[PDB]
């Protein structure tokens, strides 16, 4: 398949041809999508990956360059079939992140594309700093998240992980290697930001950094009315100058069945507190929950100062009364939650599975419209596996012209919810049902007029990838056309055909 004249270079020596080599880069966390590549090049510098684009650039049979994160993408698009799969892993050799905490400087992390976010967290620790915004899994790539946005509890305070980036280098689909910032190279900067690897490789991102906290005073609330649930943590996202809140808000829809049917206890949950809940969903017949997930971090404070600063702020809200579910862990143990998750899903066998995941970003004036259709009526009687998650976002901490889409709305509104659907099939014969409800939700949403946007956007039409972009398409064809002229990278992405 690849040129003969690919294992004549320097970098051949980085490339592996060897079925075990290759089946490790064939799939992704999704489970779905199975496509080999021709080779993993397993670069040793970013010089390396520049090396491979623009020997594939300037060859008589140009072909498809895809960096590989953790492969935890589920739509393929991490994905090279007749062409090279680049394990990003193999540019972490050495040291790869580096802690600028210099007094009388504002202090930054720089860290390869390739660093995963837990890497990240503990080299910056070790100085007191931590950047501001985190995903809820750590276990991502720097270049991974940011080639999306990089979504989580803390985005309403300080945007997505894509506002918090000072400099990026690029690998761009010509090979040439590329600093970009606001004040330099700004176009490439703003298109590669939740740019989908289109424009090139992110080699090395400079990440914003704050004191960090030591401890975190982490709650669960529980609401039975979808209207008083959304309210509240619209409210918690709208004080941010208050020194009454959480430096994280997240939330959970809990469907009937899924508590009635679901397991004895969970990481968070004991027996005792999944039986008061499970009468709580069932005491004026079967009703949803409706979680609200918030976190106080504080550094040197006193457990009863703690107690108070969190009983002032749940003294404000509309939970359901008797049921605050609390805990108290270090910062590392609450950014870090999800591991646990993991290592039980991987106990049951209920971690590699097919995931066939949606996430979307849902105008708020449609918000209990969206609730209505899906959760009231679409979903009302299913017990998927997995779990779906529920909250706002501010619009002013999202840069637009960063390629990364939010809703738009007729009169600026600037909240927005992210409903995610992480369900999985715990039989890859339960697949087709969780596609037709995937379908569903975006039958929905168009016929009752509520324009959204997918998160980690999947579409396999030119159409559906002009009205995900709108208003930025024109500018980002012609960012691809300047960037990656021949369409080598991540084609997996499905936006543009090859030229
Ligand atoms: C599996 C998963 C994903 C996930 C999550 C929890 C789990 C269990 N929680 C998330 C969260 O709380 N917030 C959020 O914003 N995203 C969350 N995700 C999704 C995840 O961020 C993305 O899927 C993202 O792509 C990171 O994954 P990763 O590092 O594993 O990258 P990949 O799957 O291999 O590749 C995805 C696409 O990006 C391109 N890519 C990869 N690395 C780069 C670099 N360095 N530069 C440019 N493009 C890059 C791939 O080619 C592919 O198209
Ligand atoms: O995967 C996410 N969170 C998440 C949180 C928990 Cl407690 C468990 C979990 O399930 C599983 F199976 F253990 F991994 C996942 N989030 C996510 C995913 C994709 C895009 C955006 C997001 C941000 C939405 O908050």
């Amino acid at each position: 398949g690849l040129p003969g004249d690919l294992f004549g270079l320097g970098i051949a020596s980085r490339i592996r041809t060897d079925s075990n080599s290759t089946a490790k880069a064939a799939t992704d966390f999704g489970q779905m999508v199975r496509a080999a590549p021709e080779a993993v090049f397993h670069p040793a510098t970013p010089a390396d990956i520049a090396a491979l684009v623009r020997f594939s650039a300037t060859s008589a049979a140009p072909f498809p360059v895809a960096p590989r994160g953790q492969g935890h993408s589920w739509r393929g698009q991490a994905l090279a079939p007749g062409g090279v799969v680049v394990d990003m892993g193999s540019l972490g050799r050495g040291p790869r992140i580096n802690v600028s905490a210099a007094t009388g400087a504002e202090p930054f992390v720089d860290a390869g594309g390739e660093q995963l976010w837990v890497d990240v967290l503990r080299a910056t620790l070790r100085h007191g700093l931590a950047p501001r915004v985190w995903t809820d899994y750590l276990r991502l790539t720097v270049g991974g998240t940011l080639s999306n946005a990089g979504i989580g509890g803390q985005a309403f305070r300080h945007g997505p992980q894509i506002a918090n980036v000072h400099e990026l280098d690029v690998v761009t689909g010509t090979g040439e290697m590329v600093t970009c910032s606001m004040d330099v190279n700004s176009d490439l900067f703003m298109a590669a930001l939740g740019g989908l690897g289109q424009f090139g490789v992110i080699t090395r991102a400079r990440i914003r950094l704050e004191p960090a906290p030591k401890r975190v005073r982490w709650v669960r609330l529980a609401y039975t009315d979808v209207a008083t649930f959304t309210k509240d943590q619209e409210f918690l996202i709208s004080n941010r100058t208050s020194q009454v809140g959480f430096d994280y808000v997240e939330g959970q829809v809990q469907l009937n069945r899924s508590l009635v049917e679901g397991p004895k206890s969970t990481p968070f949950f004991s027996g005792a507190d999944l039986a008061r809940l499970a009468g709580l969903a069932s005491r004026t017949g079967p009703t949803a929950i409706y979680y609200i997930e918030g976190a106080m971090y504080y550094t040197e404070d006193t457990a009863i100062s703690v107690d108070k600063k969190m009983k002032a702020l749940l003294d404000q809200l509309s939970f359901e009364p008797g049921f605050p579910f609390t805990k108290d862990v270090t910062f590392v143990q609450f950014l870090d939650r999800v591991r646990e998750e993991e290592r039980v899903l991987r106990s049951a066998g209920a971690w590699e599975v097919p995931h066939p995941w949606l996430n979307l970003f849902v105008p708020r004036s449609r918000i209990l419209d969206f609730d209505d259709g899906v959760f009231k009526a679409l979903l009302k009687d299913a017990n998927p596996a997995g779990i779906i998650l529920m909250y706002p976002m501010n619009k002013d901490r999202w840069d637009d012209r960063m390629t990364a889409m939010t809703p738009a709305t007729d009169d600026d509104d600037n909240v927005f919810y992210a409903v995610s659907f992480l369900w999985s099939a715990l039989s890859a014969d339960d697949v087709p049902q969780l596609e037709r409800w995937n379908k569903a939700v975006l039958d929905f949403c168009d016929r009752s007029g509520i324009e959204c946007k997918q998160y980690l956007p999947h579409y396999t039409s030119q159409d559906g990838w002009r009205r995900h972009f709108g208003a930025k398409w024109s500018r980002i064809a012609e960012l691809k056309a300047r960037y990656d002229p021949r369409a080598l990278l991540s084609p997996g992405q499905r936006i543009f055909p090859v030229p």
